């Protein structure tokens, strides 16, 4: 019974979120349950990479108690410049010998998650896998994948639940597809005020 | 309910919290209801604490989106030197200026109060629209400084909690409900000698 008069239709809802999720986590438990994980010393390190995944993130460890795993909250920071790679946040602790599960929000071209990927695959982990809250499939510009997929989606511009546009609408409950007319009427207002060619280097 | 072999007591559950931030998230709607927040030219700026507020902020914005509030989420995450002023080191700061923007900061819980107060007075020196903070738990009586949050969650005793995005030597903060922990680990664990 939810609305957003900015979206063209709504691919899940909080509660249908909420169910893949807890289905997920569940089949995480079981992948490392012969793997001895333990709080203090031998914790599954959830890199959260921020920001998309916030919302995504706090739900998915929850759920991962719900099956007695422990974790440890780490949060790192990427932006783009393509691809998420300029780094603005690291992990707080190493992660060497650790086994380490990356939390992204939404994996498209992948060149974010697989520069992710390799960069702390050579800090030594006990392991590294991959988690994503959804999947474009459809979008790669480099092969990856991510172990574990909450939802496969088609390409188009997603809101909601951490996801975002210009920053906004990463409160929604709800993942919804942002109205192409939204997009345009916001940009062609972005791209503006943007050009606001203040570069005033009147030396001369 | 949840048993917690490591926890002494509950002081809140999941289901608990979720209601007394509805009713935060309710009045703080309420309050600014008069300045006219609108998205992406002037909505509400979160100012998330990493990392004790990763989880409450999560529900805390869903609840706000309820109330039709239009929500900015900035995450900045501070470190400590090793200070009784509170100073504490910039790891991750604002993506965008806070300069004629109402903010409202969104930290886990206040002590001591020292380093709220020290973020509390760095971005006020930003020019803020407007400055407020609301805090998830709250010790008044552990005070090392003057500070009042503007939205308490909830008052607590001078104990040792944990869930809930809170910690213990970078542990259980995935809980779904606040608990205490109990002595027992609490020193069992304080074998640092190794
Ligand atoms: O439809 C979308 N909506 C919002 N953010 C997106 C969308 N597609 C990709 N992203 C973001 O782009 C980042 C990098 O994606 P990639 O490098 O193409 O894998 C992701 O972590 C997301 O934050
Ligand atoms: O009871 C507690 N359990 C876990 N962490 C706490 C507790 N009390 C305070 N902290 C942490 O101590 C920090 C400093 O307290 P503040 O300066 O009063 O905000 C908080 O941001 C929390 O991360």
């Amino acid at each position: 019974p939810r609305e957003y008069e900015f979206a063209e239709k709504i691919l899940f809802t909080e509660e249908e979120i909420r169910t893949r999720i807890k289905e997920v986590a569940k089949r995480i438990a079981d992948d490392y349950k012969g793997k001895g994980l333990r709080p203090y010393v031998n914790p599954l390190v959830l890199i959260s990479v921020l920001r998309g995944s916030f919302m995504f993130t706090a739900d998915l460890c929850r759920a991962l108690c719900d099956f007695n795993v422990p974790v440890r909250m780490e949060f790192i920071c990427v932006s783009s410049y393509s691809g998420q790679v300029r780094m603005l946040l690291d992990t707080r602790h190493s992660i060497e010998g650790h086994h380490v599960l990356i939390v992204e929000d939404i994996v498209d071209t992948a060149l974010t998650l697989n520069y992710l990927y390799h960069m702390y695959f050579t800090r030594r982990p006990a392991s590294l896998k991959t988690v994503v809250l959804l999947d474009k499939r459809e979008g790669r510009r480099v092969p990856f994948s991510a172990d574990y997929v909450v939802a496969n989606i088609p390409n188009a511009f997603v809101i909601g639940y951490g996801l975002d546009y210009d920053d906004t609408y990463r409160e929604l409950r709800d993942i919804v597809v942002l109205r192409p007319e939204v997009y345009a009427e916001r940009e062609a207002a972005r791209q503006k005020k943007q050009r606001a060619i203040g570069s005033a280097d009147t030396d001369r």
